[PDB]
C-alpha cells in the first residue's frame, strides 16, 4: 500500500474546505501522488476518503472516456494493449511509465467534472 491510514486521513484533512477539481485540490493530490507512486488500487482506496460517491462515478466517467481517447489518439507511451488495459498494467511495480501515465489522467479527470 501507498499510503498509511495516517496519510490518508491527512491528505483528507487538508483538502476538506475545497472543491473537487479547484486548484488547491488537484495540487495536493499531484504532490501526494508524486511523492507515494500510488496504483489504481491505492488511488480507489484515496477516492473513499475524498469524494462523495456522486463525485467517484462522475470522476470514472471522465477517466474512463480520457483513457479511450488517448488510445485513439495514441498519445500513450509505451502502451500495449495486448498485455491488458492500462488500469490493469499500472499495478504492476515495473510498470512505473504506464503508472505515471494513469495518474496523470486521474488526475486531470477531476478538472473534466461536469458542472
Amino acid at each position: 500500500r501507498a499510503w498509511a491510514l495516517r496519510e490518508l486521513q491527512d491528505i483528507k484533512k487538508e483538502i476538506e474546505n475545497k472543491a473537487p477539481g479547484s486548484q488547491v485540490w488537484i495540487q495536493t493530490l499531484r504532490l501526494a501522488i508524486l511523492q507515494a507512486d500510488p496504483t489504481p488500487a491505492d488511488l480507489e482506496q484515496l477516492c473513499q476518503y475524498i469524494a462523495s460517491p456522486v463525485d467517484q462515478t462522475a470522476h470514472m466517467t471522465s477517466l474512463t472516456a480520457a483513457i479511450a481517447a488517448a488510445e485513439a489518439a495514441n498519445t500513450l507511451q509505451g502502451f500495449n494493449p495486448q498485455n491488458g488495459t492500462l488500469t490493469q498494467q499500472s499495478a504492476q511495480p515495473n510498470a512505473g511509465d504506464l503508472r505515471s501515465q494513469y495518474q496523470n489522467l486521474w488526475l486531470q479527470a477531476w478538472k473534466n467534472l461536469p458542472t
